[PDB]
DNA sequence: GCGCGTACGTGCGTTTAAGCGGTGCTAGAGCTGTCTACGACCAATTGAGCGGCCTTCGGCACCGGGATTCTGATGGGCGGCCGCGTAT
């Protein structure tokens, strides 16, 4: 149970971060594009699936 | 170290819902195409900003003068010293 708080906690975040570019952007359909530099700003690069 | 307790791992059976590949639909990203507003650039004038330089009143904490309270030598008067001393 407290794990899933924490989940829930770092998604909420990072996909607060994610969908303002995509409002920014004048879009729904939010990228997996988004996903990534957001989650390159709280600090979590990833090497695998963008730009 | 040791001992008590119990909770969490391992199993089977029951059960529930992910993953698969099948189709359909249209939304929303991506492209594309014309206009023009807003930002860069160059100019000239102006005062906000920085160095240089020294300001004044108020607040913390040390202070100031005057009446008043407590301690000390002074002193006549009632008593006691019993022991040396003059007079008959």
């Amino acid at each position: 149970e407290e794990t899933r708080g924490v989940l829930k906690v770092f998604l909420e975040n990072v996909i607060r971060d994610a969908v303002t570019y995509t409002e920014h952007a004048k879009r729904k359909t939010v990228t997996a594009m988004d996903v990534v530099y957001a989650l390159k700003r709280q600090g979590r690069t990833l090497y695998g699936f963008g730009g």
